[PDB]
């Protein structure tokens, strides 16, 4: 395997996928609290993104991988709205 690149920064607003795989997919508006560089068993770098879920108390804060995060673009905001509606269908 091979080094990740850090893709998000402290203070950034990002959209985070629901981790529960039993649930219809939805995105949560989140804030990056910390970006921590680690190396895996192969000696390659990966990043742990500690995030806060906007509108929730800090006890809900979690560290996640880049794969579950999206940039806060208009297109991803629309995706979030689409998914939220579908979850309610």
């Amino acid at each position: 395997l091979r080094d990740e690149t850090p893709l998000f920064h402290k203070g950034e607003i990002v959209l985070c996928y629901e981790p529960d795989k039993s649930k219809a997919r939805v995105l949560y508006t989140s804030k990056v609290l910390n970006v921590f560089e680690r190396r895996n068993e192969h000696g390659l770098r990966f990043y742990e993104y500690k995030i806060h879920f906007q509108g929730w108390r800090p006890s809900y804060d979690r560290a996640v991988r880049a794969t579950v995060l999206l940039k806060d673009t208009e297109e991803n905001r629309q995706l979030q709205r689409e998914l939220a509606e579908a979850a309610k269908l």
